[PDB]
């Protein structure tokens, strides 16, 4: 199927993609500094019910996410992990909260969300606070490659579908600056890329934080536009 692009998807609205057999992305539109573009999470079939990653970025579209999932999908979510602090990806933990969604992240990102005064999940995932390290959560591996986009910044792979997430710390061919580095490491992003290549040679499908999927050429490319931004 076509991907769904900003066209197909009003403002506040979600639409979700299967990617492969129980796997899907969520796409929303957002809008920041002038600019509209689509934002990517992920969703996991776990037996008869769905582990989620990252919000819809906010309590409205958030909410939009659980109605779309339903629509589509008809089973429950019962978990959802956070894959960085940042308000797009912890924003609209409160509304899975309060319908009854299990809410994880690591501590470093429960601490940042805090400073920061983003919402938090409840729940802390142990085991990742090193570069390098993963830990098994239900129907994915989560991975913290070391800092990139943020110094918390997790990507999950689905082992079954071979499928990669990478949240913002993956950019989409079609971009060619680096996004928001406020809360960056420039210096480890690169390293960090590569610890990813390094796990997951074998990935078929790799979804970045915002646009259009691809395949293990999107590390590369993210790799390539990082150095550009660097050299500015
Ligand atoms: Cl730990
Ligand atoms: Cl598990
Ligand atoms: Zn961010
Ligand atoms: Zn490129």
């Amino acid at each position: 199927g076509e991907y769904p692009t900003v066209s197909e998807i009003p403002v506040g609205e979600v639409r979700l993609y299967q990617i492969a057999d129980g796997v899907w992305s969520h796409i929303a539109t957002q809008s920041f500094d002038g600019a509209v573009y689509p934002s990517n999470g992920l969703i996991v079939r776990d037996g008869d019910e769905l582990l989620l990653i990252d919000t819809a970025w906010g309590a409205k579209n958030t909410a939009a996410l659980l109605a779309e999932i339903e629509k589509q999908i008809g089973l429950p979510v019962t978990r959802a992990v956070s894959t960085h602090f940042h308000d797009d990806r912890v924003g609209g933990v409160d509304v899975l909260r309060a319908a009854g969604v299990a809410t994880y992240a690591s501590p470093s990102t429960r601490r940042l969300a805090e400073v920061e005064g983003n919402e938090i999940p409840t729940h802390s995932l142990e085991g990742l606070s090193s570069s390098g390290d993963a830990v098994r959560f239900g129907p994915v591996e989560l991975f913290y490659p070391g800092a990139a986009h943020s110094t918390d910044n997790l990507v999950v792979y689905v082992p079954s579908a071979s499928v990669l997430y990478g949240g913002c710390a993956i950019h989409e061919l079609s971009r060619t600056s680096a996004g928001n580095v406020a809360d960056a490491d420039l210096a480890e992003w690169p390293t960090s890329i590569e610890r990813i290549q390094q796990r997951y040679p074998e990935a078929q499908f790799v979804i970045p934080g915002h646009g259009l999927p691809g395949g293990l050429d999107l590390l590369k490319h993210t790799t390539n536009v990082v150095k550009a931004h660097t050299n500015r």
